[PDB]
């Protein structure tokens, strides 16, 4: 019913369908655990399928409100309103929520897409222009049954998703209201909500191929750590990210090359029949559990971090991104982290849930894995203020 | 002759006239003193005026070879080649450097922008693909007697630029092969370039207003300090910038305002007639001189870190950008640090020489200023490895 109903990229993001006005407005939405709005494409860009028109909607109301949003020398930029929204692949109910109609934008549409909107599934605090603005998915438990709680299955699998294998080869899940169990394998393990703004988190070990890094675990959530779908690569702070490279570089002499692939700056290449996964380590980290003294840790693949970009003539020539990058904002656990696994993010209880996906990417020799109970100590100071 | 040289924003970038080919085709390009290559549009992207047809020159050469250039979360690329290239407002000469002609590309191209290319003017060793691609000013050099050198006076002044007030309100200059004195006054102080890759600089203390940041001063340079005409910000590491902003905010309590305005989530807004420039501290960076124990300081304003977001509704609301952000690059002297002064990029003597520029933004009370010498003690060891 819901099981399958995203499509489109790791790295053009997930998108669901949605319904907006009466009578319904069919669009697609990315969803972004990272943000907190709920905006769509109300003009006609270029680069758009379509895009909302309220002059055919009796629901439509204006709340004379505009809401500016710069980001990384891009932005976006819209008038508030509310409608009746549905998901049609989704759980058989409608609501009334905030809609921000983007009447202007720079770098936040791209093109070739098929998505013309955001879904922002994270915490008041973050939307915009303030936390009064009530996000989506408060409103949806609010004004209904439904419960407090979504899942995420993030696949993007069998061979490389385009603009009619982005319609048709559709790459996850969404669960509202619900967890079902075909969709992981062994248990579920639980990491608290360190609070409701961001889906923050706090990692407390991390480890390549079985090899501590012995920093400061403040280090690891500086500033912070996030669970984040609208993210593609996992993102790292500069002092971790420089520690974890520099032993992502060791574990790797095996075979070599060059240095700015290590910081994003050119990409890596090699023949098909000829991809040397062994060469790289498996990536764990550990972060806190539900009890005092108790962590578990996720463990990811290079599968899941040397993500394939779009072939040189699409040939045998194997071209990929590093997947793993710097930040200034946190440790940002994004698609290489989720494609891993399903994540259960449990707003109810305060936390998320994390077990190994049925449909996450391997072989034979490895495997994504997710384990516990470890002891480790002084866990709530690796946070940071 | 060379003076007024550029156009077209602080915002989008500072742009030089151009010909490529023969005969000649005029193009807009970016100067850019962050990256190391030429590069231009192609092919008929809706947001391009013009672009590079190589069918219509006899002199354009095929090098066979291709370029990827990914930045973050978008990409340019292109096929190498050949050709002859002048400068109309620039010295009378005519070279043959590589052209990287763009024929696919993601968030590079700006809507609403004019220009088409970008002319890299930092080093080789940041040239994509490899150092081997010699960066066009050392191509100007090897070819012809113009000096080792250029200089630049951003400006963008008067009234809010646009697209004929980008076309006729022109917005500064680049002296190619040597410094105008007209362009401002005092006197140049010059500090090494640390490396020649991108245009590297040591800086050794920050003030604000008059406060030290008593931080190690390794952190002021943590990854690299650098000169950047194709950014916009002032941008600082995490720990510099979540220290500068603790004490610009503590400076600033006259008056008071929101927690994500000073992480650049969202913008700023009074009344005209009334912007409160005094409640804003100056900023210092002391950067290392040309002799062993000896620093100077530069200083600009909130002028140029508070600095015009294009209007709500071109009424009387003054709406800006806090132009300071964080970075896990290195510390990033983009317009903010350049429309203060005129900047002589002195790469035969391996400097940097910064002066306080004619043109730049100011009132009565304060000013920009360039002053020494400074002794200060420790300043190699500001570095980084
Ligand atoms: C391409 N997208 C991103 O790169 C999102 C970046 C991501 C941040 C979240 C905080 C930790 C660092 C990573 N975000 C932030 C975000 C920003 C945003 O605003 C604009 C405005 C103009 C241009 C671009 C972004 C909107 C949504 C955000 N959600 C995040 N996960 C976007 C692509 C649109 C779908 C969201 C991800
Ligand atoms: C909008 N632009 C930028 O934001 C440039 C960022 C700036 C970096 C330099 C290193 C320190 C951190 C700031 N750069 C890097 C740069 C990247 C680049 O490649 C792409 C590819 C696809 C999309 C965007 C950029 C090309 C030129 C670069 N030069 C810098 N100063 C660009 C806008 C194009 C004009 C250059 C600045």
């Amino acid at each position: 019913e819901m099981v399958d109903n995203l499509r489109g990229k790791s790295g053009q993001g997930y998108y669901v369908e949605m319904t907006v006005g009466s009578p319904p407005q069919t669009l697609n939405i990315l969803v972004d655990t990272g943000s907190s709005n709920f905006a769509v494409g109300a003009a006609p860009h270029p680069f758009l399928h379509r895009y909302y028109q309220r002059q055919l909607s009796s629901t439509y109301r204006d709340l004379r409100k505009g809401v500016y949003v710069p980001y990384t020398q891009g932005k976006w930029e819209g008038e508030l309103g509310t409608d009746l929204v549905s998901i049609p692949h989704g759980p058989q109910v409608t609501v009334r929520a905030n809609i921000a109609a983007i009447t202007e934008s720079d770098k936040f549409f791209i093109q070739g897409s098929n998505w013309e909107g955001i879904l922002g599934l994270a915490y008041a605090e973050i939307a915009r222009p303030d936390d009064s603005l009530e996000p989506f998915f408060d409103s949806l438990v609010k004004q209904t049954h439904v419960p407090n709680l979504f899942s995420l299955q993030l696949c993007g699998a069998g061979f490389p998703l385009q603009q009619s294998e982005v319609l048709a080869s559709v790459g996850g899940s969404m669960i509202i209201g619900g967890i079902d169990h075909s969709l992981y394998t062994g248990s579920l393990w639980y990491t608290p909500i360190r609070r409701e703004w961001y889906y923050e988190v706090i990692i407390v070990r991390v480890e390549i191929n079985g090899q501590d890094l012995k920093m400061d675990c403040k280090e690891y959530n500086y500033d912070k750590s996030i669970v984040d779908s609208g993210t593609t690569n996992l993102r790292l702070p500069k002092k971790v990210f420089e520690a974890a490279v520099k032993s992502i570089k060791a574990a790797s002499s095996t075979e070599k090359f060059p240095d700015g692939f290590w910081l994003g700056e050119q990409l890596v290449c090699w023949q098909a029949g000829t991809t040397p996964w062994n060469i790289f380590p498996v990536i764990s980290l550990y972060l806190m559990g539900e009890v005092t003294q108790q962590s578990f840790r996720i463990t990811i693949l290079p599968q899941q971090y040397l993500r394939p970009v779009e072939d040189v003539a699409t040939s045998q020539d194997d071209c990929y991104k590093f997947a793993i990058s710097q930040s200034s904002t946190g440790t940002v656990m994004g698609a290489v982290i989720m494609e891993g696994f399903y994540v259960v993010f449990d707003r109810a209880r305060k936390r998320i849930g994390f077990a190994v996906s049925a449909c996450h990417v391997h072989d034979e020799f490895r495997t994504a894995a997710v384990e516990g109970p470890f002891v480790t100590l002084d866990m709530e100071d690796c946070g940071y203020n």
